[PDB]
């Protein structure tokens, strides 16, 4: 296999479905991206997570960089390794857990210094950020940006994409100046520019003049709402180079998913499949359910009536209400697979739906069940 | 298969090793039975239980007829369905559980009332008892006894084993007017009588009278030290009938199983490999480690060098010293499945050692090793 090559086998409107080759395996697309959130999809065996049909998992760089410490990853032979995940993973660039998760936080051109939240003190800068993502062993890097905040002004937003698209520059140029990382990873840049149209253009226009293997739609998703999103995806999806993957990070709900490919998005992650199993919130076809409700008490139907992940294949609502109810593990185990296998057939179904020239019926179809 | 049938297969001393057959499998003696506190081996799906190589489980029944409640799991098709696990269930009466955990607690001849540790009031006697476990569909059902604290005075001591006994009876006569019950399940008896002879001696000729299909040694590992228990066994099993199974509750470490079985002891329980799994604690041939500490951080063997389980053939010792350290779901997953198949190893040397006559060898070995 390729270092990376994106191939696009089939096209609805602005939906695309393909294949992203890379040395460790085939990441098929639209694609979901479980979470590891540090060195762990939580409560899963990676063969777990392989066998609900995930490609690739996101690891964290801002928690592994504090614990176990990304030179002590390496020196343990790589995160792979470490953590028994042998196909692709992407890392994240570390900045937007600085800011929200760090304290002390100082800011400037050259990167951010800020204490762990140990209060131990670190330093992250574009620089450092590829060099850690290279320590772990990734497979696709995130060029480190500045996030905006929502809302932003006009003149902050534009500020911190300029920024951004400098230290885009600076990304490039560590990964490249990497020759080991340069030959068998990828690199990915990040769009910015809030909700304003002209300066989402001039990001797009930066990060093409530098060139990168795909591009993240960033700044969404983080207080905006939906229709929001959508409005902004409609128009920046469009400025990114259409033969490269477009990735919306941190997104989302299945309706979120479903409209943002067919606004062009191939690539997604979000903690919400994870993180709201172990609360009690399961994805079915008809909709979110919490499991903890009284009326999941004496149901022996599964999660899902059609889902066909293991869970749904042995266990019946009633004793997953039980184990979350009473705290157990084995629920947050049995939540949590379910979660992704259903995110891994949405991914599926969006996926064949395309190849088959019918998306729009399916993503109406999905809707109109969804939300009964 | 039939309902019950205990057969001795070798013999090294005191030592047995056979088989119990029922309805729903065959149990290897001497066995070690993992707890499922409330409806799980915390951490474990069956498959991964079964996986390490046990036949048959204990459920608490206090902690299942508080939350969900023995009727309702009656309700969805009992304790096996409920749960997965579709092999040997021995279920605990639950009077141990409601004098070391409940509250406002009331003794008396017909029974103990207890307040839940929700402050909801119940009820517990040898009739009510035996129908729990019945409602669960217990394989293996345990006589409803009265504990005796360590130390205990012999007039106290005497007291609670008489109790017992006349419990016994009821528990006999509760169990065998069910019809389903009695030709489906098997029933144990309880030997009581704190550390004194006589009392041990009276215990056991009282149950034999009734008539059990094995026979329990209770009131042992409750703060006596070891020297005491095996002092205690040495004239305690022999007490009980030579043809039927002799069952250790609540041991124990690998040394306590091991001594045990060179006392007679053909079924073991403990919480210590999945509560100190948890907790950090990791058996090894060499004697327990505790993975947090320090000196693994960089460990990149498997917890046990000899271990066939599947923790050992894939993540190191350093990755689930950080899993554990970090507080992480598949580090409690780790730590349980390779303690719990590290026990199924240890009864597995245990029967081939006295199926070849080497058994004393073994023990010998074992312990040279283990507290190098
Ligand atoms: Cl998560
Ligand atoms: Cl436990
Ligand atoms: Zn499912
Ligand atoms: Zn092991």
């Amino acid at each position: 296999r390729p270092r990376f090559s994106f191939s696009i086998a089939a096209r609805e409107g602005k939906a695309r479905t393909g294949t992203i080759e890379m040395k460790r395996g085939v990441i098929r697309t639209p694609a979901f991206m479980p979470v590891g959130t540090a060195a762990t999809v939580k409560a899963l065996k990676p063969e777990t997570v392989r066998a609900t049909g995930a490609d690739i998992i996101l690891g964290n760089t801002y928690h592994l960089m504090l614990r176990p410490g990304a030179e002590r990853i390496a020196k343990l032979g790589g995160l792979h390794s470490f953590m028994g995940w042998d196909r692709p993973i992407l890392t994240d660039s570390g900045g937007y857990q600085v800011m929200s998760l760090s304290s002390l936080t100082k800011q400037s051109e050259e990167g951010v210094t800020f204490k762990s939240h140990d209060g131990s003190r670190h330093m992250l800068s574009p620089e450092r950020s590829i060099e850690i993502q290279h320590l772990l062993g990734s497979d696709i890097v995130m060029a480190f940006d500045e996030c905006t905040p929502y809302p932003a002004t006009p003149s902050r937003a534009a500020s911190s994409m300029e920024r951004s698209m400098r230290w885009a520059k600076r990304s490039r140029d560590a990964f490249d100046s990497r020759k080991e990382q340069a030959e068998n990873a990828a690199l990915f840049g990040i769009q910015q520019g809030s909700v304003f149209e002209n300066l989402r253009q001039q990001s797009a226009d930066a990060l093409a003049e530098i060139g990168f293997d795909g591009y993240a739609v960033g700044g969404l998703a983080v207080g905006e709402g939906q229709d929001e999103m959508f409005r902004v995806l409609d128009f920046s999806v469009p400025m990114l180079p259409d033969d490269k993957p477009h990735y919306l990070m941190g997104v989302g709900k299945p309706d979120d998913i479903v409209g943002a490919v067919e606004r062009g998005i191939d690539m997604f992650d979000c903690v919400l499949p994870t993180r709201s199993g172990r609360n009690g919130q399961a994805f079915t076809w008809d909709g979110p359910i919490n499991i903890r409700n009284a009326r999941f008490s004496e149901d022996l139907k599964p999660l899902d009536s059609e889902c066909h992940c293991a869970v749904c294949q042995k266990w019946s609502r009633a004793y997953i209400h039980f184990l979350i109810r009473a705290g157990e593990i084995l629920g947050a185990m049995l939540m949590t697979e379910h979660n992704i296998a259903f995110y891994q057939q949405l991914m599926q179904k969006i996926r064949d739906s395309i190849s088959e020239g019918r998306f729009s019926q399916f993503a109406q179809d999905f809707r109109a069940r969804y939300f009964a």
